[PDB]
């Protein structure tokens, strides 16, 4: 039973499961049924950026994706997330492939997390930040499909030598130190999340997305969670 | 006349002016009439923390107000505010005294803006702290009765040489440089304020609190605006 | 007089007035003639960066200049740099051409100073990160040929229509608000810079460089100050 | 055999090995015989700060140690630690007592480091900060006597129920995600490092001291380390 919550960049409807009938990002508290979601106009070849932001006054989880284009898409979803994530998570990025497929090619990520407490002056506070990812990212724990040092970019899921993304892929890179993501005594926990991304395909469909995600420490990719379950969630429900 | 978007932390009731029956944080937009206000038990002579935040993607203002003892109050609104304020401003703290009085004595004041335009990678900020403040603080513009450097601190409003407030007081500090707050370009337009304070009075009834705005680049005391008017607006509409 | 410590990237030797007879970075304090230089090959057309790093412990004055090649030059220079400026200061770029010419293009702009008392933690810190500049950058001082906004870069000195610079052009930008660069209480005092620029010519020697420097407060382009004297120095003592 | 480098406060002169005949602070390349110490007027039962900065771009590694009264040791030295460390390294503070001892208490630690490569705008970093520390502090790897949560703090070494120090103690916190402090590409590679920490005695004279240093990720307290060789070197050479 991990605990997932993220932020989707899905590039293949799958109405099916309840997605909208178009690419889209979402807000996925538990489930691969995001809870909001907005239409995105993927654009296919280009380099996206994705800000995430959230602070437990507000409590609002806030995304936006958008391209040097200057079109963007937004979804935000009110939640006091101390109430669904454990103290304690790690902050990882994910991307799948299944019967179609796309690169998911992640060319930055930082992330920011804050604990400010009542106590004046005390601040928890962790932060970092990759422009560049070698073959060896020791601060890195990579799962399933993902490799790092590829054009000092960070491949989700599997690509050929050529550049050709491969189909039923699964990747997630998650950050080595375990993140204090609340803590009952801060008057403001927040943390804010950046990566740029380049998905490609030559397919008549690109699928099926990347994600970021914040889950329990142990989080491990479930069984058979390549495709539309873009390796975070066991079922589709 | 000027544009003011605030925070006011007023421990002055003034019922005649919609102020509710009791000691209270609020936000006010445009007016010294709270959009939004939350109780507050203002603890005299106890050292507070503020902490205000916005981020253009959820478009929801918050601040939160606490002390060690962990007493706190929160308030939060929503608001775009790229339709509300210029695109360039200033921002400052504010403080009044009226016929009741208090010290409106700042510890410390630290701010941050980012403009995360569509153009990949590229963002703009402006960030300053003041953990201490001198007697010739040359990046802070004083307005009225404000000065610094007693005791590394900075007193908003009059205080004579024992440590008495005065009545009748209002005084302003800004940050020397104009903050590009929003821009048309941007994807991401968030800012966080945080100061602490201490307010002591020896009154029956303290008044009238400090304000953290954001104001016009040339934003100046409105004439008559001590006591209830918290030296931010020119009149009580 | 002005008082100037810079970080030069001088382009054109003049070896009347001190330079090594190559292109070079140098330290400059309160003169023209580097008190340290170190040959450096500037790669005409290609987007450089240049990092500038001070600490009052150390007391060394370090500067590197690099390319994407990844060639790269430093230079350091030992010296107490609260001996030298003023407690406050401004930060600024400058540029210059002469009867040789290159543009001085800047691309981006970022700049950290805090000040660490001996008052346990109490910080005071300025940042500011200019990573695409308009044509009304409120926040910035222009001086003399220097304008902002095409193709949202800085051009500090003068470039026509077409994109060709001019000669004998010169041109500063310095961050709006004083800095406090030393403080006689702070145990530790320090800086850092950072700036991407783009120089490019079609002459047979481009000419004459891009400097980082800091004053006093009140600096303005000297008289006479194009080509060789950076726009910094009056002349070349 | 673990290579270290380190900044140590050094609370008692063993001269038998090389130290100062006085409390000194000094810089540790492979040896616990400090390469630079300078005079460290130590304040028992007073909270001091170090700061610890290394400028890799003019290759000098500094300390400074200071109290609220504003007395202060400094020590610097030259070294590129590019030549000293792995690529790969885990920061962390150790500290020790022997015959003689002392509370090793830290209130507070942050750390930045930041790889600049050549190509442009891509900085990695890694920022984190402790003002408390928990009882299950997931982030840290405590090694010997190490236990933090005690009034929010670390205790590096051995204290009673009721604050007193134990002898022949040592104890070690590292960052638990390991650092990218150096490489090939990266035309800075820096860092800042700050903790506050709490060291009183009984004791006529208090042993003995507490480090903050870097080392290959594997690293552990050597065999019988405590006392004099401050839980990071195996023997005196
Ligand atoms: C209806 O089932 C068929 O078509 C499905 C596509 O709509 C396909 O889904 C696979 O591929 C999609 C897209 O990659 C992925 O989202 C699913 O998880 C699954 O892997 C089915 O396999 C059938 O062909
Ligand atoms: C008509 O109200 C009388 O009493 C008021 C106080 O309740 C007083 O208001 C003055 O003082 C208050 C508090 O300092 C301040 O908020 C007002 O703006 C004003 O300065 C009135 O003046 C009357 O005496
Ligand atoms: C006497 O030297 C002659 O040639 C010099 C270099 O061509 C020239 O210097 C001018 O241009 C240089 C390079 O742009 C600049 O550094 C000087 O400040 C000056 O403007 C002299 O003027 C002579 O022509
Ligand atoms: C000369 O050797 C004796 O005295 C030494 C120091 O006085 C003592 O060293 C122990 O204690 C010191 C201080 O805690 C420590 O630095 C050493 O590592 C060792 O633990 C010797 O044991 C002898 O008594
Ligand atoms: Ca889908
Ligand atoms: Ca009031
Ligand atoms: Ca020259
Ligand atoms: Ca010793
Ligand atoms: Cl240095
Ligand atoms: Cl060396
Ligand atoms: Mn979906
Ligand atoms: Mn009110
Ligand atoms: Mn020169
Ligand atoms: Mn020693």
């Amino acid at each position: 039973a991990d605990t997932i919550v993220a932020v989707e960049l899905d590039t293949y409807p799958n109405t099916d499961i309840g997605d909208p009938s178009y690419p889209h990002i979402g807000i996925d508290i538990k489930s691969v049924r995001s809870k909001k979601t907005a239409k995105w106009n993927m654009q296919n070849g280009k380099v996206g950026t994705a800000h995430i932001i959230y602070n437990s006054v507000g409590k609002r989880l806030s995304a936006v994706v958008s391209y040097p284009n200057g079109d963007s898409a937004t979804v935000s979803y009110d939640v006091d997330l101390d109430n669904v994530l454990p103290e304690w998570v790690r902050v990882g990025l994910s991307a799948t492939t299944g019967l179609y497929k796309e690169t998911n090619t992640i060319l930055s990520w930082s992330f920011t997390s804050k604990l400010k407490s009542n106590s004046t002056h005390e601040t928890n506070a962790l932060h970092f930040m990759f422009n560049q990812f070698s073959k060896d990212q020791k601060d890195l724990i990579l799962q399933g499909d993902a490799t790092t040092g590829r054009d000092g970019n960070l491949e989700l899921t599997r690509v050929s030598s050529n550049g050709s993304p491969q189909g039923s892929s699964v990747g997630r890179a998650l950050f080595y130190a375990p993140v204090h993501i609340w803590e009952s005594s801060a008057v403001v926990a927040s943390f804010d999340a950046t990566f740029t991304f380049l998905i490609k395909s030559s397919d008549s469909h690109p699928a099926d997305g990347i994600a970021f995600f914040i889950s329990n420490i142990d989080s491990s990719i479930p069984s058979g969670s390549t495709g539309r379950l873009l390796g975070l969630f066991p079922d589709a429900n």
